[PDB]
């Protein structure tokens, strides 16, 4: 219909704030202005959501095709298609992962073919330490030195979950080694360009994080000394263990909100555990009308 309400933060300034959005009428230029506005603001705060796990989904699927999360034990035991972020027992038992995402990463940046929009809907929110950090790597390829810029063009980089990858509860007793092999075989390393152009926005993204890009080649495919991807997630701001970092943007939320980001632009990281507040989110992961670059 017709009282979704679009509020962009002012200027180059992250962000924008959705009121009276409702997934089951809004129209198709409703989600047009919508999507319009996570790939030019990155993150899209969508207020007042007061969602069942199904509804969740169905909103997800308003804005592209859900993809469920490879490794099942993550997923909703409803909906296999959430993937839950939860250290708080149900009835005594597990839900989900954790303590997830606690490194920059962009999602499924491991993998062959990632999707390009993320929704993320918190359920329990730490009262104190509470928030997601982004570094806008779009924006921090355009603040790196030029001869930095220089350096990278024309590069690969190779991007593998192998030091990432959480232990399951049917790994118990095996060895590790084995274990480090199943993940090659199952997720080997994913080679792509270093930057690639944004096929929404056209910006020239900086596709790297310190939590999956594993390694830097040249041209021709020959690996590079990794001091490269060292400088370039210190210039980019992924090194500051302060968070102080003139990239580092720390987006909040209250209850009712709901998150929807550029899974192409944007890299993120959980905050320290400076306090036991516990963290409950569900997440929703879909693609949209484009691949995450023109090489996919
Ligand atoms: C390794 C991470 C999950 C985690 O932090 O356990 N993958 C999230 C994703 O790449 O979609
Ligand atoms: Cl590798
Ligand atoms: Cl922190």
């Amino acid at each position: 219909e017709g009282r979704m309400q679009i509020d962009e933060q002012p200027g180059n300034a992250i962000g924008a704030a959705v009121e009276g959005f409702d997934h089951a009428t809004a129209s198709d230029a409703d989600i047009d202005a919508l999507k319009s506005t996570i790939y030019t603001k990155k993150i899209a705060v969508l207020k007042g959501q007061d969602l069942s796990p199904q509804q969740f989904l169905a909103l997800g699927k308003r804005l592209g095709r859900p993809e469920a999360y490879y490794e099942p034990m993550y997923q909703h035991p409803e909906v296999t298609e959430i993937f839950v972020s939860s250290n708080v027992p149900e009835n005594g038992k597990q839900i989900g992962v954790p303590k997830t995402g606690k490194f920059w990463h962009a999602d499924y940046q491991f993998m062959p073919d990632p999707f390009g929009i993320t929704l993320i809907y918190p359920q329990v929110i730490p009262e104190k330490n509470r928030g997601t950090y982004f570094i806008d790597m779009g924006r921090a390829y355009d603040r790196l030195p030029e001869d930095l810029k220089k350096e990278i063009s024309g590069t690969y980089c190779r991007h593998s979950v192998r030091k990432y990858f959480k232990i399951r509860p049917h790994d118990v007793y095996r060895p590790i080694s084995e274990i480090i092999e199943e993940v090659e075989r199952k997720t080997p390393a994913v080679v792509q360009p270093t930057t690639f152009t944004h096929p929404m926005t056209g910006e020239t993204v900086l596709y790297i994080s310190e939590g999956f890009t594993v390694g830097i080649e040249d041209q021709d495919g020959k690996p590079l000394d990794e001091e490269l991807l060292k400088r370039l997630f210190d210039a980019t701001g992924q090194l500051d263990e302060s968070f102080e970092h003139d990239n580092i943007h720390l987006q909040s939320f209250e209850q009712g909100d709901l998150l929807v980001w550029d899974n192409r632009s944007l890299i993120h990281r959980a905050r320290h555990t400076t306090t036991p507040e516990p963290t409950v989110s569900y997440r929703v992961t879909v693609h949209d009308e484009r691949k995450l670059h023109d090489g996919i």
